[PDB]
DNA sequence: AAAA
């Protein structure tokens, strides 16, 4: 089904853009990546690297999750990510976001075997 | 921005 790994690529992976094409990159994406499903995922960051690179992060700098859980990993490098916040105009089903684009390290939670990304924690 |  909707696997964990699989859940990460849907929500958190857009390797099709080097970055947010526009400010709607977030209303177009969220919406579409089924994040607006049966709610407005309030905040979500899209990474713009490959998958093989993002998955790498699981063999990368191990850091704590904001959670306190221990399988997070920051990227040694720095990724292009588009961070998505909903705007105070978001009203489900009418999900509307504030695209913020940045180049930051990413921090993800790894999991499985293969140990791959399964939750996206931060960016720094 | 992660799930008996």
């Amino acid at each position: 089904k909707e696997t964990a790994a699989a859940k990460f690529e849907r929500q958190h992976m857009d390797s099709s853009t080097s970055a947010a094409s526009s400010s709607n990159y977030c209303n177009q994406m969220m919406k579409s990546r089924n994040l607006t499903k049966d709610r407005c995922k309030p905040v979500n960051t899209f990474v713009h690297e490959s998958l093989a690179d993002v998955q790498a992060v699981c063999s990368q700098k191990n850091v704590a999750c904001k959670n306190g859980q221990t399988n997070c990993y920051q990227s040694y490098s720095t990724m292009s990510i588009t961070d998505c916040r909903e705007t105070g105009s978001s009203k489900y089903p009418n999900c509307a976001y504030k695209t913020t684009q940045a180049n930051k390290h990413i921090i993800v939670a790894c999991e499985g075997n293969p140990y791959v990304p399964v939750h996206f924690d931060a960016s720094v």
